[PDB]
């Protein structure tokens, strides 16, 4: 750990706003309760159910190249609490998690095919939203 540089993580991302008031909708609650639920059990989801640990993970610049971490266990619990006032803020934070993938990694990659095979999912769900 230290003639090889390995890393270190940060705190992981905020998923509360104590000040924020509550406001439950039809289209965040359809987010919860169906589209990420369905996307955190497709077979290329594992990866991205928490944040990267740039030690464990032997990705020792993550967080030099990645300025906006986010993962899947971050979005459940920001939407767990409440912490979106709208489906497109969650949705902006799927979108920052897949970019992030497709930034850190080369584009012929393993783990950006899974990246890409959950975004394309993630865009059908997307589809489904209720009408609020
Ligand atoms: C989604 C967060 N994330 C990365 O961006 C990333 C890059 C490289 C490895 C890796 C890993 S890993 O568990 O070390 N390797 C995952 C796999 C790979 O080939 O990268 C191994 C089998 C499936 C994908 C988990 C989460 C990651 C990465």
């Amino acid at each position: 750990h230290h003639l090889v540089p390995r890393g270190s993580n940060p705190p992981p991302p905020e998923t509360s706003n104590p000040n924020k008031p509550k406001r439950q909708t039809n289209q965040l609650q359809y987010l919860l309760r169906v589209v990420l639920k369905t996307l955190w059990k497709h077979q290329f989801a594992w990866p991205f159910q928490q944040p990267v640990d740039a030690v464990k993970l032997n990705l020792p610049d993550y967080y030099k190249i990645i300025k906006t971490p986010m993962d899947m266990g971050t979005i459940k619990k920001r939407l767990e609490n409440n912490y979106y006032w709208n489906a497109q803020e969650c949705i902006q934070d799927f979108n920052t998690m897949f970019t992030n993938c497709y930034i850190y990694n080369k584009p012929g990659d393993d783990i950006v095919l899974m990246a890409e095979a959950l975004e394309k999912l993630f865009l059908q769900k997307i589809n489904e939203l209720p009408t609020e």
